[PDB]
Formats: C-alpha cells, structure tokens, sequence
C-alpha cells in the first residue's frame, strides 16, 4: 500500500511506523527515530535505484523484517529493479549518506515531532431561558438577541460568571421571584455557587445585558420546520464565549460581526458552515470548528455533514439564507 509516486526521481523515505510506511516530511528526511526502520529510495531521471532499508538500533529484530518485507512489496512495486541495501544505525553506507548534505541525526526516546501540548479550554456558553410557568416552572432555552424578549414574561441570562432575571415590565411579582429561584439554582447547582445573580427590571439593564445583547430597541406585548441556527465564537470578552444569536431562519444580516467567527448550524438538512470576519483571531477560527464538532456530535447529526466554512467576502450563495439578499 505504497503512495503509487515512488516512480517520481528524487528521494523517498519512509519511516516504517507499524505495517504501514509513513513517508517522511521533507524537512524531517535526514533524522531517524532510532526505534524504528526506515525505506529510502532514490532514483535518478536515467540513473540506477537503489532502496535501501535504515534500521534503527532501537529497532525491533522484528519491526526490521517487517520494514525488510515491505522493501520486497516495494522492490516489486518497481518489480526487483531497485536494488537492495541493509543500512544499519552506527555503520550506514558510504552511498546511504550521500543521499543527505549536513549529515545524520539520530534520536531517540522523546517523543514524536511536532508533538503539541493539547489544553481543554473550556467555552462559556451564554445562554438566555425565556421563563414561564404559573404552577410548574419551566425556562426555556431562546436566543440571546433582543428578538426574544416580550414585556409580560421574566428571562434568566447565564452569562456564565454572571447571571441575571430580567424582569418584563408587564410581568407580576410571582413571574418575578420564580424567575430569581430558578435562576439562583443555576448558580447554586451548575455553577455550584461561585456566579453572581442579579434580578433585572425591564429599562434598567446593566451594562452586561447590553454589551451581549447591544443596543436595547422596543419590546413586544405576546401574542400571534427550519431548524437553522445562527451562534457566535468570540473571545473578545477575554474569555471564549458561545452565544446562539438567532434561530429563526431570515437572519438579520446584521448579526454578523466582523471581529468574530459564527457558526451557522444547518446539519439537519446538510452543511454547518463557520463564517471568519477579516479581524476574527484564530483561536476563534480553531475553536468554531471545534463547536462545529459538539453541533453534530449532541445533536447526533448525519455522520457525512459537511462543515463548510466560508470567509468574509467570500460567502457562498447558499450561506446567504439572511432575510434581504446578502
Ligand atoms: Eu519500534
Ligand atoms: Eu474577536
């Protein structure tokens, strides 16, 4: 199971990982992890080839027969044209050094390269429930977009380190402190108790509510499938944070901003794309791909969804399903 470019002139080298040969990164070509057995093969536009077989000292009296073995599917590959040589760590060929200028690193131990340190960072998710309940208290998960708030009804807003019941203007003192309860649970419990609460009345929000939700307009008395849902990856606030800013489909185009990355979760009929503003760092790229994942993953999405992302200008057709014509 060879790449099938072993043909091109130049130089192969492949580190034997278990049965199967990895081919060396060209940078890396010229060390060898001296646990394993490598293949080597160069061929000139005319000249000769010769594929030799590197065995680590480290290298299994095995993991060689192995790697030996994989020579021959090789040589036949070429079928027994390259010619065969048993370079050994410590004592290789007058001609296996040819094939590299500065010369022979060889390691051991360690850990493989580019070997990174992956830190779970956890993500803030703010969430805003919409209260209601005259009995049985049931809070009911909205977008975090002004969108969502009526002046009869109280909301609960898990900011995360902060959380707050704002109260409806046209809502009772019952609606009121059944909202604070539920809400003091969820830093009680959820945040097992380091989180401050603070109960809202209509007008007076705090800077908190508009630095999330932004510009306070009007609100609505009450009353009257396209599962697409618009949320937000930013760390502006110091903290990477979730927001689902909308989750009726004619999106508000204004939603979008340019300094951040959002996520517009469509799986259920298709695609999940990401969309990157011009000034959007990476950490919010790395990330929105990442909550991307958890969208298919807890939703338990078609496996082949596709996660499309799309950068600013350059949005697709289709990922304008924002009410005027992006
Ligand atoms: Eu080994
Ligand atoms: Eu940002």
């Amino acid at each position: 199971p060879f790449p099938g470019s072993v043909q091109d002139p130049g130089l192969h080298v492949w580190r034997v990982e278990k049965l199967k040969p990895v081919p060396v990164a060209q940078e890396n070509q010229g060390v060898f992890f001296s646990g394993d057995s490598y293949l080597v093969l160069h061929n000139g536009p005319e000249e000769v080839s010769h594929l030799h077989l590197w065995i680590g000292q480290q290298s299994s009296r095995d993991e060689q027969g192995a790697c030996a073995v994989l020579a021959v599917q090789l040589d036949d590959y070429l079928g027994g044209r390259p010619v065969q040589h048993r370079e050994v760590q410590g004592n290789e060929s007058d001609l296996f050094m040819s094939y590299f200028p500065r010369g022979l690193k060889y390691q051991e131990g360690g850990v493989e390269s580019g070997f990174k340190h992956v830190v779970p960072n956890e993500v803030v998710v703010q969430r805003l429930y919409q209260v209601k309940g005259a009995k049985n208290i049931r809070a009911t998960e909205r977008a975090l977009n002004w969108d969502s708030f009526n002046t009869g009804d109280c909301f609960i807003l898990d900011l995360g380190q902060n959380i707050f019941a704002w109260c409806g203007g046209k809502s009772n003192i019952l609606e009121r402190n059944k909202a604070r309860d539920l809400a003091l649970a969820i830093r009680d419990s959820e945040r097992q108790g380091k989180a401050q609460v603070e109960i809202v009345t209509d007008g007076e929000e705090p800077a908190e509510m508009i630095q999330v939700l932004g510009p306070k307009p009007a609100l609505k008395e009450g009353n009257p499938a396209q599962a697409a849902a618009l949320y937000k990856v930013s760390d502006a606030t110091g903290q990477m944070n979730l927001t689902k800013v909308a989750d009726s489909s004619p999106f508000a185009l204004e939603l979008l901003i340019s300094d951040d990355c959002f996520v517009l979760d469509n799986g259920l009929c298709g695609k999940i794309y990401i969309w990157k503003g011009r000034k959007a760092n990476e950490k919010e790229r790395q990330a929105a791909l990442q909550v991307a994942e958890g969208f298919i993953s807890r939703m338990q999405y078609a496996p082949n969804t596709q996660v499309e992302i799309l950068p600013q200008g350059r949005e697709s057709p289709i990922f304008k399903q924002f009410f005027k014509d992006w």
